[PDB]
């Protein structure tokens, strides 16, 4: 009964593009790159009132934050930089933008068909990656 409910269960990623690049991108060193990307990692989020959670479970690492639309927290990414993000939904879309250093990427989750699509974005680099219900 609220509209991230198209969001909430169980995804399981189906397929990557320039997801290496991306990582380069925001700055991850070889061999987090080499291990993180073979990772095939489970998608779980969840709403309980106004907090949402995504949980990513891999056999790289397993990772999860709650939230607050709109409110900032701080975040320990998989490849261990210490950013600030804040998460909202624009026009169905949740929009997460993670700032550190000086720099920022967004990632962008949205459903289409039945798949969950993420889109994340630094600087020029624009890497897709996709998700099935599990
Ligand atoms: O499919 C996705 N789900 C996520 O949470 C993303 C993973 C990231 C990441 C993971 C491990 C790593 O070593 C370096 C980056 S940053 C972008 C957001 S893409």
């Amino acid at each position: 009964s609220h509209m991230c409910d198209a969001f909430v269960g169980t995804w399981k990623l189906v397929s990557s593009e320039n997801f290496d690049d991306y990582m380069k991108e925001v700055g991850v060193g070889f061999a987090t790159r080499k291990v993180a990307g073979m990772a095939k990692p489970n998608m779980i989020i969840s709403v309980n009132g106004d907090v949402i959670t995504i949980k990513s479970e891999s056999t790289f690492k397993n990772t999860e934050i709650s939230f607050i639309l709109g409110q900032e927290f701080d975040e320990v990414t998989a490849d261990d930089r210490k950013v600030k993000s804040t998460i909202t939904l624009d026009g169905g879309v949740l929009v997460h933008v993670q700032k550190w250093d000086g720099k920022s990427t967004t990632i962008k989750r949205k459903r289409e068909d039945d798949k969950l699509v993420v889109e994340c974005v630094m600087k020029g680099v624009t890497s897709t990656r996709v998700y099935e219900r599990a």
